[PDB]
Order: C-alpha cells, then structure tokens, then sequence
C-alpha cells in the first residue's frame, strides 16, 4: 500500500482522539452510539421540533433559539456520507454555532440515502428555506438575511442548495453567508484522495466510492451540477463561502479546488487549513479546543456578513 499512516503527524488533541476511539439501519444506530458520547454537555438552549411540508413529504426540523429574537437564520446540514446521521447527532455543533453567531440554527433532517437519491435532500432543504421565508413571523425568525452551514457531506448539501436557490430562481432571504467544513464538492480523484483516507477516518477510496453510489440516482449524476459543483458556474453570484479544511483529509482538495476556483473569478470566500486533524474533527470540541476554534471561525464569518 502506497498510503502511509499519519498518526505521528496528528496533533496532541487529535492523537487523543483517535486513541478514544477506536445492514444500513444498524450501521445508523452505531453512528448514533458512536456520536451520543461527543454530543453531551451542548449548550443549554431553546428548541422546537417543527414538521415542514416538501415535495416528498414532511421532513422534521429543529429550530435553536440562542437569544429570544434573532437578526438572521442559518441552515444547518448534517454530514454521514448522505447514509447517515440526524439531528441529534449534530445536535452540540449546532447549539454552538447558534451560541456564537447569536442567530437562529435551523437543522434540516432531510431524507437519507439510498432510499433518498440525489437531488431529493437539495429539493427538501429549499422547501425548508421557502417554507420558513414565508412562515418567519409565526416562528419569530429573521429571514431577511440567511446562511447555509454543513460538514462533509452536509458541506456538499449546504453549498448544493444555496446554488440551487440562485439557478432555479428561488427567493428564501439574502444569502449572506455559506460554511462549509471539510466538504466534498464533486472530485473523482485526487492528490490528497490518493495520499489519505484509511480505517482510522472511513475514508477510503473504496469508502468514498460506496457513499457515491448509495447517493446518485446513477452514474450519469455523477456530472451534474448541484453534484459536481466545479461542473456549474463558479464564476458569478456566489454568496460568501467560509471553507475550512482538515490536512489529513482526502477531501481537503475539493476545498482547495473550490477556493481556487472561486477567486480565480473574484467570489468572496476565506480558505483555512486546521493544521494536524482528521475529516470529522467537528464533533470533537469537548476533546478538541481546535474543533471549537473552527466552529468559532465559522461563526465569526457570518457574523461578520450580517454586517457587511
Ligand atoms: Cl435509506
Ligand atoms: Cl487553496
């Protein structure tokens, strides 16, 4: 094998977590095990669980309430490879960002795959979107202004559907703002594919190509453009994009790639790096001050939209 391990180049933190540890319905409940652990001790907050009207059907929202009024909403889509994950699973990292940017987290349960197929979670998050854009008063939201937030997968979806709303013409609020954590945006292949991913982060190409196929409707999707982002137009009118990376990631290039392409055509973005941690390193905060540190750099981001 060509890939060499890359524990000794893991940070302190990092090393401590990989230490810790370690059909499609059981693997779900041992992501929800294997998460519960990480989720404890999440900020104390407001919350309310509201079924939301789509085109397939109800999908269950959680709204955050950090403060009684809000000044903007900000979606949030869960990562676990489009198969996985809930918002429980997710629940801490959105209680944190809805704690630091002082705003509204919406947490979108849309449709897993494979029983879900592309592009049915985009479709049901801009049915979240139109349907909280014309509900706000009766939920006391502030849909003047809104962002989209993800990691991985999540990342994907939340980028994914803030394109959709621009391309398919859909007015849910001005979209100040995207954060998007260690994401995959549409590579087949890569340098950093081809170095990382192994058992320790569940990122083998074998891996990566299983999560593809459970999510595509068939191969043809694998081209189009609210999959492959790099294959819609990148050039104009993409709303500011925070993109944050993890080094030993082998989906770090797909975040270099957006970046570069983005400002190749002058698109607002911030690029940052985290120096010596895995994919995933966002549910890490109760073990990892960098995993706080990154989710307070998102926050900042937006915050720093609702003004500018
Ligand atoms: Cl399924
Ligand atoms: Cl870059």
């Amino acid at each position: 094998e060509n890939k060499i391990p890359v524990l000794t180049r893991l940070s302190d933190e990092m090393t401590a977590v990989v230490n810790f540890q370690q059909d499609i319905e059981t693997q779900r409940q041992y992501y929800l095990l294997e998460r519960r652990f990480w989720n404890a001790d999440a900020p104390s907050m407001t919350t309310r669980t509201c079924a939301v009207p789509t085109p397939y059907g109800d999908v269950t929202t959680r709204l955050y309430s950090p403060q009684p009024t809000s000044q903007a909403t900000l979606y949030y889509l869960h990562g676990g490879g489009f198969i996985l994950g809930n918002l429980d699973t997710h629940d801490r990292i959105m209680r944190l960002l809805a704690r630091y940017t002082g705003c509204t987290v919406i947490g979108i349960d849309y449709s897993l795959s494979p029983q879900a197929r592309y592009p049915q979670a985009i479709e049901e998050t801009v049915a979240v979107c139109s349907y909280f854009s014309q509900h706000a008063d009766e939920y006391s939201l502030n849909v003047e202004k809104i962002g989209f937030a993800g990691d991985s997968a999540g990342a994907m979806l939340a980028l994914a559907s803030a394109l959709w709303l621009r391309d398919k013409h859909i007015r849910c609020g001005n979209v100040i703002a995207i954060l998007l954590w260690y994401g995959l945006y549409g590579l087949q292949d890569s340098v950093s594919r081809r170095l990382f991913g192994g058992a320790w982060d569940g990122l083998t190409r074998e891996d990566l190509d299983m999560y593809e196929k459970a999510y595509l409707r068939n191969d043809e999707d694998r081209e189009s453009p609210w999959y492959c982002l790099f294959n819609n137009d990148l050039t104009r009118d993409v709303p500011p994009c925070f993109i944050a990376s993890a080094e030993f990631d082998p989906l770090i290039d797909d975040s270099r790639l957006l970046h570069q392409t983005l400002q190749a055509h002058q698109q607002p973005c911030e690029y940052k790096m985290y120096p010596g941690t895995l994919h995933a390193f966002l549910h890490y905060s109760r073990m990892m001050t960098i995993a706080d540190d990154a989710l307070q750099d998102g926050a900042r981001f937006f915050m720093a939209r609702m003004k500018t």
